């Protein structure tokens, strides 16, 4: 089996994690801005002010990604490079640097993808309320229609949001990403407010004919049960509270972009619980039912599953502890689990209407080093990818309409609250010299793509 003709082979940044020049240009202060400049949010006090200052190297980081031969590039656009309040009067040098990364993109005939939303919201609009205000809702539209007009001709694939999950639960709940905030009902309305502001742009989008794919990326985590794997016999109440905890990572996102509803299950438990105001989800099912609109396409994150089994006496909001099943992990601490990306391929395919699947992201963190004869020997790497691009070519023969693959990441960058501790990229950057170095997997990935396109 080959891999379709046009089938987009690409690399994945965002633009706090790369961009750097963090208060250059009257660009605003984004809520990353402030929580890596808070004490105690990021491993070793890193931050990103500087990053790998791809803002003013994107031109070098454009070359290397002509030599890896990619077809496409995902990258996000700062919201506060283009409006520095969120709202207010749009700064034209913002403009001006993404539209020479753009240019430089098409020059080179990489097709860029263009996440809209990648985490870096305004702090202007975190002071009044940020995503559990409604009015985010218009705050977003504006922001994400203005770049949709201005650079639709060059580009043909928008993403309105990455990771939802994240955005909502580590953001607002856990407070272990901006803005920190800890609260599982604020975290609920900003699930809701993410839904309404990717459904509205969907919409604008077909309603004005503008000829572009608008999709949105979600991390998604099959889940196993240890039970099964023991081979003990699986009881009713075990499979009730493991699929609930199952619907809180994925149905809870892919159930209102695909089909226009939250997951049924999930909201009565929440509300039995008093987790969640019986009213509020009585009110987010009709409003997602009268928004909704399908999308053109899902982009999936996928790094690793979850084995979980029944646990009466757990601290989660679900009765569910963890399992750590034996294999190979990573500096993350993920299980490497390729299967994984193949049976939630399948699932996806069985459980969601036929829609069109890129892989917005995909990758591992392994501990780099730098050799003396300055090359990186990232063999574990190499065969993480070589593993779950053959999944990714098994479910294409099963039917799976994969069209796109992104590896995570093109080069190293700050991994949000574990700093530069995490390096995930095929291009190794030191950052005390910004110089980048091809890793072992960047020749591998340039030969895959060369003999699979």
């Amino acid at each position: 089996m080959s891999f379709p003709k046009g089938f987009l082979w690409g690399a994945a940044t965002a633009s706090y994690q790369i961009e750097g020049a963090w208060n250059e240009d009257g660009k605003g202060e984004s809520i990353w801005d402030r929580f890596t400049h808070q004490k105690g949010n990021i491993l070793y006090g890193h931050n990103g002010d500087i990053a790998c200052d791809h803002y003013h190297r994107f031109e070098e980081d454009v070359l290397l990604m002509k030599e890896l031969g990619l077809k496409a590039y995902r990258f996000s656009i700062a919201w506060t490079r283009i409006f520095p309040d969120g709202f207010g009067n749009v700064n034209q040098k913002g403009l001006e640097f993404y539209d020479r990364l753009i240019n430089k993109l098409v020059e080179n005939g990489i097709e860029p993808v263009i996440t809209i939303y990648h985490w870096d919201l305004p702090q202007k609009l975190q002071d009044i309320g940020g995503w559990a205000n409604s009015e985010i809702v218009n705050y977003y539209f504006d922001y994400a229609m203005l770049v949709i007009n201005r650079y639709k001709d060059r580009v043909k694939y928008w993403i309105t949001f990455n990771e939802p999950y994240c955005i909502a639960f580590l953001g607002h709940w856990h407070g272990v990403h901006a803005p920190g905030i800890k609260d599982f009902k604020v975290a609920i309305d900003v699930v809701h407010n993410i839904m309404l502001s990717h459904f509205k742009v969907v919409k604008a989008v077909k309603e004005n004919n503008i000829d572009v794919e608008v999709g949105i990326t979600l991390n998604l985590t099959p889940v196993y049960l240890q039970t099964e794997r023991l081979g003990y016999k699986v009881s009713e109440i075990e499979r009730e509270m493991v699929n609930l905890s199952s619907q809180l990572d994925n149905e809870l996102f892919l159930d209102p972009v695909l089909k226009g509803n939250y997951p049924q299950k999930l909201f009565d438990y929440l509300v039995q619980k008093d987790l969640l105001e019986a009213q509020k989800a009585l009110s987010m099912q009709q409003e997602v039912k009268e928004n909704f609109i399908f999308p053109d396409f899902l982009g999936i994150n996928y790094y690793t599953r979850a084995v979980r089994l029944y646990d009466e006496n757990s601290s989660w909001i679900f009765p569910i502890r963890w399992e750590h099943p034996a294999g190979e992990y990573t500096e993350m601490g993920w299980e490497v689990f390729p299967q994984g990306l193949f049976d939630l391929l399948m699932w996806i395919k069985e459980n969601y209407p036929q829609i069109p699947i890129y892989i917005t992201e995909n990758g591992a963190a392994y501990n780099d080093i730098v050799t003396e004869d300055g090359k990186v020997h990232d063999s574990k790497r190499i065969e993480y990818l070589k593993q779950h691009f053959d999944q990714a070519r098994k479910a294409i023969e099963n039917g799976v309409d994969l069209r796109g693959y992104f590896v995570w990441s093109l080069m190293d960058n700050l991994e949000w609250a574990m700093g530069y501790t995490k390096r995930f990229g095929i291009i190794y950057v030191d950052y005390e010299t910004q110089k980048r170095i091809k890793k072992d997997s960047f020749y591998f990935y340039q030969q895959y793509i060369k003999e699979n396109s």
